[PDB]
């Protein structure tokens, strides 16, 4: 069974015993060198498409937490960008630090920010989420820096559910939630092909990470720092530092949408 978390016994220097993958040639998050990522004029416009974005639950999983949508149609879709064809989102989730100088998973010039969101799509044209990561084209991860300032209001709605879903494997009702509620003013991006930063590591990733951060408020990265990777009745375990580190570019090219 599944026994991979971000401890030292079972973190991600453990991971690639049971996931080779691990060690692979297109494994993610990578450092975003801003001087070496290349302006692309090539890269079509994004277009992130959520008006009819339907959520539906949220999911403490041990690793973190996720906001799942209805995947069943094309509600809520991102498009454009490096991206061929339409693809739907599934589900959002976090990654976050014990301090606020650590928890993003992609870095900036090696700089760690607080959290890091990942909004999770599906590519349609392989039908479901398990066919799409079989895929190098399956998924496309929209990545967004959180940096503590600010407080985010469309943050605070997840913010207030979380003591209902403390420990592992607990769920709680979570509709008509808005994602274009978590999004920065800008699309400005980098891209590059990855992978999943968690086992089982399959390298199905289109990553389009966000330049501009998003301001959160110092109390409401305290609430995901309560919550727990245990399961109800076993020893508490804070869910904090649930991020993988930068891993090796190897013969990957980084593109910026911007000048
Ligand atoms: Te004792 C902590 C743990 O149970 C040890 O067993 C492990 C089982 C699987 C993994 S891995 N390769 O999936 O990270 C790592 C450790
Ligand atoms: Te077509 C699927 C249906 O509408 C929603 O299914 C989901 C299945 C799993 C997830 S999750 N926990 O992996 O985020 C999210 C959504
Ligand atoms: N035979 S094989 O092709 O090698 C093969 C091996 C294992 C397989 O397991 C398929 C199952 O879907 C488990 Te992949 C869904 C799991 O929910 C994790 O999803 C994530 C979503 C986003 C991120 S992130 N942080 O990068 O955004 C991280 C994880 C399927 C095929
Ligand atoms: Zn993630």
């Amino acid at each position: 069974s599944h026994h991979w978390g971000y401890g030292k016994h079972n973190g991600p220097e453990h991971w690639h015993k049971d996931f080779p993958i691990a060690k692979g040639e297109r494994q993610s998050p990578v450092d975003i060198d801003t001087h070496t990522a290349k302006y692309d004029p090539s890269l079509k416009p994004l277009s992130v498409s959520y008006d009819q974005a339907t959520s539906l639950r949220i999911l403490n999983n041990g690793h973190a937490f996720n906001v799942e949508f209805d995947d069943s149609q094309d509600k809520a879709v991102l498009k454009g960008g490096p991206l061929d064809g339409t693809y739907r989102l599934i589900q959002f989730h976090f990654h976050w630090g014990s301090l606020d100088g650590q928890g993003s998973e992609h870095t900036v010039d090696k700089k760690k920010y607080a959290a890091e969101l990942h909004l999770v799509h599906w590519n349609t044209k392989y039908g479901d989420f398990g066919k799409a990561v079989q895929q190098p084209d399956g998924l496309a991860v929209l990545g967004i820096f959180l940096k503590v300032g600010s407080a985010k209001p469309g943050l605070q709605k997840v913010v207030d559910v979380l003591d209902s879903i403390k420990t592992k494997g607990k769920s709680a009702d979570f509709t008509n939630f808005d994602p274009r509620g978590l999004l920065p003013e800008s699309l400005d991006y980098w891209t590059y092909p990855g992978s999943l930063t968690t086992p089982p590591l399959l390298e199905c990733v289109t990553w389009i990470v966000l330049k501009e951060p998003i301001s959160v408020s110092s109390e409401q990265v305290l609430k995901f720092r309560k919550l727990n990777f245990n399961g109800e009745g076993e020893p508490e375990e804070l869910m904090v530092d649930n991020w993988r580190p930068a891993q090796p570019l190897k013969n990957r090219q980084i593109k910026a949408s911007f000048k």
